[PDB]
């Protein structure tokens, strides 16, 4: 019986083995330790994201009316000016790995890459990608964890202290002479509010991007004919990005607190309680997608022309008026790296005896990705 916990070691070894069980027999799955309900079905999940008056949310600031419009119109104008930067970042970061013909896309290249991109977005110095990459974890670990050793929380708090002490001077600096980056622009609306937006944009643009790339490569390689497809026609890359997003969404839950007494699915839920949209479940629901547990970049129901917008078929960006602002931007970013990886690592295989693993419950990705090449 689904009394089973979606927070168990058992579940984290493989979320996809239990989604059917859930959306079919306990589609509004209640949790014991947290006082929250886990929503399994597609059309429920979609309705939740579509209605934020009833289902409020908060921003990823936590322990240290809409402005997204200007943020989105930054990312739309900026997207052009960042393309050679995103391009250089990839080329540069791969440079040390080409001689050996061997690499770990998650741990040698991925995280570092995602960081430098966000840094260009915020116009920071890429000499500091390490400090920033490390601090970024600490805060993120805080958000993503169910519990923390007093050490880890002591450590996350530090990362946070450290980050704002780094960014805040830069805000004053640009407040008085802007440039063509986000921080400069957000200053043209309080000092500390700008710190919050930046921070949010730092956590949001960073965690998922590295993750998806690895995922896409992995599943491309695991279906080598589909790989060869993308090798011979590169306009395929988006469908390939998109189908990875549905298959194995990097962000796995999207919270919503409840503004009222309300019902969706079987049980009647009460005021001020928070729910978790299970995105994996939704994108593996037979009711939205045909042969849902099959990776196919060529699926007729992906809806590619809509895959990266406010009203897409898959939901790894969320859905509606409150979806990931950097969808346009993410698209291009992953598009660019993918092509660069594909170009530089001629004949990519998976490493002999490479056994594959995913870790994450709130955000999920490969632990590592051992590819070999020419
Ligand atoms: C790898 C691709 C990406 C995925 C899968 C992804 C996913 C998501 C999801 C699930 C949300 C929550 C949506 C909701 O509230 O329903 C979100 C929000 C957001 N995304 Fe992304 N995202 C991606 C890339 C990016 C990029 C490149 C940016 C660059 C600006 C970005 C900026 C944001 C921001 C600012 C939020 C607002 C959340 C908040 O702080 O209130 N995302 N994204
Ligand atoms: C930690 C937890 C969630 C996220 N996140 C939120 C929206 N897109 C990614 C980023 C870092
Ligand atoms: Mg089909």
């Amino acid at each position: 019986i689904k009394l089973f916990s979606v927070l168990s070691d058992q579940f984290q070894n493989n979320p996809y083995a239990y989604f059917s069980q859930l959306r079919e027999e306990d589609p509004v799955h209640y949790e014991e330790s947290i006082d929250s309900y886990f929503i399994s079905r597609y059309h429920d999940v979609r309705y939740i994201l579509q209605h934020p008056d009833i289902f409020t949310t908060k921003s990823l600031v936590e322990r240290a009316a809409k402005r997204r419009i200007v943020v989105r119109s930054f990312i739309g104008d900026a997207l052009d000016h960042l393309s050679p930067l995103i391009k250089q970042n990839a080329e540069n970061l791969l440079a040390p790995y080409l001689e050996r013909g061997k690499s770990d896309l998650v741990n040698d290249f991925g995280k570092t890459f995602a960081v430098c991109v966000t840094m260009d977005m915020l116009g920071l110095d890429k000499r500091d990608h390490e400090k920033i990459s490390e601090w970024h974890s600490g805060v993120a670990d805080f958000i993503t964890s169910i519990s923390q050793s007093p050490e880890a929380r002591a450590h996350s708090l530090w990362c946070s202290e450290q980050l704002s002490q780094y960014l805040m001077p830069v805000i004053k600096e640009r407040r008085v002479n802007p440039g063509s980056d986000l921080i400069s622009i957000l200053c043209t609306l309080s000092d500390k509010d700008i710190l919050a937006l930046i921070l949010n944009v730092l956590l949001a643009a960073t965690e998922p991007a590295d993750k998806t790339l690895a995922l896409m490569i992995y599943h491309l390689l695991n279906n080598p004919e589909q790989m060869n497809d993308v090798l011979a026609d590169r306009s395929l890359v988006p469908r390939a990005i998109a189908e990875t997003l549905r298959y194995k969404p990097p962000v796995q839950l999207i919270p919503r607190q409840l503004s009222q007494d309300t019902v969706v699915g079987g049980m009647e839920i009460k005021k001020d309680t928070i729910v978790f949209c299970m995105i994996g479940a939704a994108n593996r629901d037979p009711e939205a997608f045909e042969q849902p547990d099959v990776f196919n970049i060529h699926r007729e129901d992906l809806g590619i022309k809509s895959a990266f917008s406010g009203a897409a078929r898959h939901l790894a960006f969320g859905s509606g008026i409150h979806n990931c602002v950097g969808t346009a931007f993410a698209k291009n970013e992953i598009e660019i790296v993918a092509n660069i990886v594909l170009d530089k690592m001629r004949n990519i295989r998976l490493e002999e005896d490479f056994c594959y693993a995913e870790s994450g419950l709130y955000t999920r990705g490969p632990v590592s990705l051992l590819v070999a090449f020419d």
